[PDB]
């Protein structure tokens, strides 16, 4: 059910930083647990991950600094709605 | 003496922002500048990417000045709150902007205030998460104003410009022409709500506390609308997001922009509206706006769908194709609310679903459908009950190739009538026929167009341009339904 998305404008793309967006009614406790689960499953595969921020208030989820290789593993995690690769925004 | 931009937004009759607070998500700002001194609170929020001292504050100071400026501002002396999401080069991240928007909501939940206006004078590529964050912040009761973009492209391919809940603003000059930022320029299309002054805009300069600089861009344009909305919400604090959007469109200047600058196919989708403050005069009036759906494509099964706001009523539905190869349109109900669906025919590149979304409170609206009669009389359906008015006619045909309160269609096509029970509403049908590529019929002053359709010989389609019904062909008759408050 979970899908991956990245910016269509290739020079504006920021690989290595991902926004994991969870289901509409996912609670903050579940969001943090899903982030720690990702870190645990990624540590077993020999990959180092960093949870930069945990989202709550508007959308449930978290900001993770990890290798793209873990995306398939991350899309399989519970409560995951979609994952988006971070991208640049510019002053108009 | 008075800057050109502040005069354009001034209505033909006239006489803020204490009650309303305006959040700015741009670069760092010179809070000590005399133009914005004591009225801007720097949150000192920082989530900016690494740069690869006065040049940093340049973009944010000007915009804070365009919004709350004492001498050159739209909403003079308005309470402002700035969040830094863009670095010294005016560059940020989607993630940083998400944390920025979350902070505004967290601040709102901790210490609630009155109406809130969030100005996002930035743009990146289409972002699913950023558009979703903008949607949820709008659901919460926050007004979001964004820049269309300076890429001389369709605003729908940029974020937060394509978020349906936000107010996307394009830029125009003193000649009411679209701004040309060197090689590029202002963005356009169905995602743009309206335009606002965005060329040679004088505002606060970060160089010195009293200095002034002239700047151009969709950021400057969006800053005018953020200021206009802050004053509109100061006058009417009970305004919902659908209400404010309808007010901005209704009080805007019409047919002033020369469509020539925009690509042919985008000329129609792009709204010819230039932002303006409301006049002194404005009981209740009927507000309507034209919504254009995303191009359906080359799929016959996948159809173009035009939607309205949850507190907005769909009063009519029409369809368009530049080739004229379509299978009509339908007013189908979905999840308790009406949607406008457009069907595509064989050999047709695609179709547009054009809907008329109106603010109609204390009124009950329904759809009256009739399948093909296959007889000489033609497919007909009518609003039978008393106190009910016809607002729009839709017609779709599954075939490959071909009176008051009544919808008339083709014998091989289905017909859809929109009937509303509004006792304080007077509706009329205005028609115009010519034996020519374009036929127009317009509602008079004080009357709001609710329905636009073509009398059933080959037609490209029909669309509403403000209170004028436009029918495209290669006789041809344009049908307009004009309504008003009695
Ligand atoms: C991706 O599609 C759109 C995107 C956008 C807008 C409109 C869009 O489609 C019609 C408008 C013009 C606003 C608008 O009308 N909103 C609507 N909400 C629900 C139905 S219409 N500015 C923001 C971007």
């Amino acid at each position: 059910t979970a899908t991956f998305h990245r910016c269509a404008k290739d020079p504006w793309r920021l690989p290595g930083t991902y926004v994991v967006v969870l289901k509409e009614e996912t609670h903050l406790s579940q969001s943090e647990r899903t982030a720690r689960r990702l870190q645990a499953q990624a540590a077993r595969r020999g990959y180092l991950t960093k949870i930069l921020h945990v989202f709550h208030g508007l959308l449930p989820g978290f900001l993770v600094k990890m290798s793209g290789d873990l995306l398939e593993l991350a899309l399989k995690l519970p409560h995951v709605d979609y994952i988006e690769e971070d991208s640049s925004v510019f002053a108009q």
